[PDB]
């Protein structure tokens, strides 16, 4: 999908040290955790965290709106 694109620019907004970080927020979410869910037992700073909230909540709201768009035959 278009998805694909807005991750990608997504991660590229991030310092080199922090993409993977980014990258791992926005895999797919089949045991329905909340965000703030997986970040718990990785453990990994205050940086690489943060990082992995922001483009998790990122992908997620962009995830609804595509589910939406798709079901409203818009997409």
């Amino acid at each position: 999908v278009q998805l694909t694109e807005k991750r990608m620019d997504k991660v590229g907004k991030y310092p080199k040290e922090l993409r993977k970080c980014c990258e791992d927020g926005m895999r797919e979410n089949p045991m329905r955790f909340s965000c703030q869910r997986r970040t718990r037992f990785i453990s990994l700073g205050e940086a690489c965290k943060k990082v992995f909230l922001d483009c998790c909540n990122y992908i997620t709201e962009l995830r609804r709106q595509h589910a939406r768009a798709s079901h409203l035959g818009l997409a």
